[PDB]
């Protein structure tokens, strides 16, 4: 693999500090961002009195065009207020939102490519383990859920379809992000929700 983390390690420990920056409400607290000892990174949103704390990690590694990206994710957080997301970010222009689920009761879970000009596709996601695959090459960006050899992508965004396509710029790269947001537009009010809520990631691989 060009980049991977299998999130192996003792229960309660931090994700690999050579690969991830833990967002510092997000906090760098092992109660909210921790390896579970069973090969998963856990991002946990928890209520501390009136206040919610949760977790987010950003990859220190950035990858460019021509690769396939896949993560295995379990959403134990499909509740009001919660907003789990797996995305490939860029500081400047563009974003690949591989998988988002919204706790606001209004927006369907979806995959979205942003050029600046965006394309979105609704996805179903429940609380079971699923894999989420993104191939991003010169010609476009396409996606699979629970890939098996020869499966067709559920969503294909040709580079040509978005005139302001940033992704073929020289040296353009993206960083993987996993986060479990609470409230905001996508999460809605967490009051009626069930906390603590967990987003689990078994692995991310890029090749
Ligand atoms: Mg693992």
């Amino acid at each position: 693999y060009l980049f991977q983390d299998e999130f192996d390690g003792p229960a309660g420990s931090a994700p690999d500090a050579s690969k991830w920056a833990v967002a510092k409400q997000y906090r760098d607290d092992r109660r909210n961002v921790f390896l579970d000892g069973k090969s998963n990174l856990v991002l946990r949103a928890a209520k501390n009195g009136p206040t919610y704390y949760s977790g987010k990690v950003q990859s220190l590694w950035r990858g460019g065009v021509g690769h396939t990206w896949e993560a295995r994710i379990k959403l134990d957080c499909l509740t009001a207020g919660a907003w789990p997301a797996y995305w490939l970010g860029n500081d400047d222009q563009g974003e690949i939102d591989v998988m988002e689920w919204y706790g606001n009761g209004n927006w369907p879970s979806a995959t979205t490519v942003h050029a600046k000009e965006w394309k979105t596709h609704n996805i179903a996601v429940d609380s079971a383990w699923h894999t989420w695959r993104c191939q991003w090459d010169e010609a476009g960006i396409r996606f699979w859920k629970d890939y098996v050899d020869g499966a067709q992508p559920y969503f294909d965004v040709p580079a040509s379809s978005l005139p302001d396509w940033p992704f073929n710029g020289p040296g353009y790269t993206v960083f993987p992000v996993f986060n479990l947001a609470v409230a905001g537009s996508g999460g809605g009010d967490p009051g009626p929700g069930s906390y603590p809520a967990d987003m689990l990631i078994d692995w991310i691989r890029v090749w």
